[PDB]
């Protein structure tokens, strides 16, 4: 019986762990792990953390700042160019994801770090990772908002951002399964809101059209429309069955209302 990491201190926050994460044994044995909020170095003792805070020069994530809108910034970090950082980030994320798979061999991934910026620097709020090439068309590998930031719109921002990447690449995608319970709700909310706003405005459109407009897969569009009861089935084909008033009725609900923070595509500066 060797103790696991059960508590971290990061920035001004203390956060209890939700799941096993494979930090080295000597690190799990300690009462609390201490993480630099910028370089994500993990440390055993308050004294080595205090020393690091006074020495570390990083005040943002590494990689490229590919989105900036007011005090929200997203940083793109290649797992091959910044392997230790990405390894730390994965260890941190495994404390709050049950089924996240890889931690150490991060070269196949790009990581998108969501930050909230103030005078002291750019503070990590959440992330998603993404396979550089995905056979099964997963535009998200793992995705996480850190607990003290959850249920405030940051998770839907991440989801939206991942689809804006997909729209840029002219592809559709879907997050890797399994999702967390919070993950399923956040995706169902985002999918529903995106589709309802399109159907509210819009010439008529097919399932394949909505897929082309949103980068949401047809299967994810279909299952969203079924849960909203806005699709008919006619001899093996799903057909959109939109009553223009029930669309409005759905948009006044809390589960499918607009997310408070939205990705302004103009502020996204990206390319292959
Ligand atoms: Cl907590
Ligand atoms: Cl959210
Ligand atoms: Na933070
Ligand atoms: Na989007
Ligand atoms: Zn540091």
């Amino acid at each position: 019986g060797s103790k696991y990491v059960d508590k971290i201190h990061i920035g001004n926050y203390e956060i209890d762990a939700w799941y096993f994460s494979p930090f080295p044994e000597d690190y799990g044995k300690q009462p609390k792990l201490w993480l630099c909020e910028y370089c994500l170095k993990y440390m055993k003792y308050e004294k080595s953390y205090r020393f690091h805070l006074g020495q570390c020069q990083w005040r943002q994530p590494p990689g490229k700042e590919i989105y900036r809108k007011s005090n929200i910034s997203v940083y793109e970090v290649d797992g091959k160019d910044h392997k230790i950082y990405c390894q730390n980030l994965c260890l941190l994320a495994k404390l709050f994801l049950d089924h996240k798979t890889l931690y150490f061999d991060v070269e196949p991934f790009v990581f998108y770090i969501l930050t909230e910026v103030d005078r002291q620097g750019a503070h990590i709020v959440g992330y998603f990772s993404k396979e550089k090439e995905s056979p099964d068309g997963n535009n998200v590998a793992s995705i996480l908002t850190l607990p003290p930031y959850q249920r405030r719109g940051y998770g839907k921002f991440l989801i939206a951002f991942s689809y804006e990447l997909s729209k840029l690449e002219s592809t559709v995608g879907s997050p890797q399964k399994p999702l967390s319970d919070l993950g399923k709700l956040s995706y169902r909310s985002y999918w529903s809101w995106v589709l309802l706003e399109i159907l509210r405005d819009f010439g008529t459109l097919s399932i394949k059209d909505l897929s082309q407009m949103t980068s949401i897969t047809q299967n994810d569009i279909i299952s969203t429309l079924q849960s909203l009861n806005m699709v008919k089935y006619w001899k093996g084909q799903h057909v959109i069955c939109v009553t223009p008033k029930l669309v409005e009725e759905h948009l006044k609900s809390a589960q499918y209302k607009k997310p408070p923070i939205t990705v302004d595509s103009v502020c996204l500066k990206w390319a292959p």
